[PDB]
């Protein structure tokens, strides 16, 4: 169990099964999606890179460095791709699992839906979640979240725009969507992505310092410590 | 162009047009620079009250220099300049509301940024548009080209209040901003310049960003059909 | 000291009481808060520092000071605990950069916080860079242009409130639930990892200050203001 993709009209759908339910965001993860963007990319009539999860949980982020680096340029990706990146949440999305929903053009998810930063408690910070995450809800939504580990609903999510909407059906908002989304070119989208990367004050440098940072966090003696147990 | 009536402590800057679409030419972007050189002219002016007329309250450009340095100036008059929106406001008509001290609009009022459908960024409109809502909800709309409601844009304070009469408003506002020395409104507004990371030569980006826009293949083709 | 201290199983509660009811911020105010904090911090069961007022106030701002106000809102983003601002009532100037610079804002649903200070010709340099981070640059700018209060609800709209609650300690005592379990140098590098997640720096609080007292030896600020203390 791993990245399931489906072709449907105008949408790669890249589901995310695992053997244990975690969603966990290994290597693996990280290519599959890696490659799903390939495949959305090289279809002229693929609008939309739908990412998803399943049985109630979308992600948890990586599972315990060269994961941080391909997890950074995925989002980076995400970012600058000439289609529309949906992250489809039903259920649980904790640590990196946020940043992978954040870095999407757009949040969709069902009233279930839990949003979590509970890095603090295995001694770590989420370096690599927040650039991106501090961008989408503001300073202050991704800061109480970091400090506090408590998961958010999504209709509170939604207040700070974490989720871009609360519906019944991702799937359905998705179609909708698609209505006004396939009348535009897709190097349109790719000169609105360059240009929005210019309208936030983050850099190449921040992935860098997040990157540099969380690996020094995880050879601290606390995050050590807490990690073995 | 602009229709201008004098009220106590306040400029009324009206858009008004044959078409109803109230566009962004040369000659309104030139009148409207002409109201507020007058509001500053005038001790007793406090608002330059911004608003449009039919249902619409600005659809942007028809000239992005002159655009641009209009909302530069929006930022740093010693007045408060109010936009009251009652109806539509898209693409460039957004940016002239979002670069007001204030917008205050009626519940039918929607909000659009259509410029990708026609293979353009809103350049000019993003920069005080990401300042007064935040990075994703000025994203969410240049990438769904689809309207939001005032109710909507008062969630990310693209509004600041809905009301059912935005001219009461305007006079409930006078009620304090009269107390304020306008050289007060004048520092207030230069000190939250450097509260933000925009620049000058933001601006200067925005306009060379949009001019290559403006000229590349998606982009002549798309608006040589609208315009034909 | 105008500050009373207090502790509590993992919080130190530093409560702001005022004969006159303000709860101004003097040098002696703000020796005792930076004092209160040394001792939250030398204390390792301790969590929280828990900052509140009294009487229908949480503070009205300042009574040089900035220097201290400015250095003080400063410690509270690196200090290894949890500063909460619990307020029920009266938050005005710069006793609303106090509360935004604190980890967590608690507030019930009578509060109120206010930027007057354009009514006396000046602006909250010493607010806007902690205040701006919270709620971002719109609900801070219509706050100082307007001068007109906000109650908690809205002020939560914003985040300026991270919680409208009918009991402030209540919601401490819940926070400690989760805040006992992480260790303080995690508070600290997460604190100081922020830090580097926002376009304010060292060089905020100088420019802050430099503006602030331009602005209050300016002409209509000294008459203003001389008209208000005469």
């Amino acid at each position: 169990r791993g990245v399931r993709l489906t072709a449907e009209p105008h949408v790669l759908r890249a589901t995310l099964t695992s053997p244990d339910g975690l969603n966990s965001l290994s290597g693996a993860a990280l290519d599959a999606l890696g490659a799903a963007l390939d495949r959305a990319e090289a279809d002229p009539e693929c609008r939309v890179l739908l990412l998803e999860g399943s049985g109630g949980t979308f992600c948890t982020g990586l599972d315990f460095g060269r994961g941080g680096a391909e997890f950074l340029a995925l989002m980076r990706r995400f970012g600058e791709t000439p289609l529309a990146v949906v992250a489809c949440v039903d259920g649980r999305a904790a640590g990196g699992g946020v940043g992978l929903a954040a870095a999407a053009d757009l949040v969709i998810a069902t009233e279930r839906s839990e949003f979590s930063l509970p890095e603090a408690l295995w001694g770590l910070v989420p370096c690599c979640v927040l650039p991106v995450l501090v961008r989408r809800t503001g300073f202050q939504p991704a800061y109480a979240m970091a400090l506090s580990t408590q998961p958010v609903s999504a209709r509170r999510a939604a207040d700070f725009r974490l989720v871009d909407e609360v519906v019944p059906d991702p799937d359905a908002a998705v179609r909708r969507l698609l209505v006004r989304l396939t009348r535009l070119d897709p190097a349109t989208i790719g000169e609105l992505k360059q240009y929005f990367r210019a309208m936030w004050f983050t850099t190449e440098d921040t992935d860098a310092f997040a990157l540099r940072e969380f690996t020094r966090l995880i050879d601290s003696p606390v995050a050590r410590r807490r990690i073995t147990d």
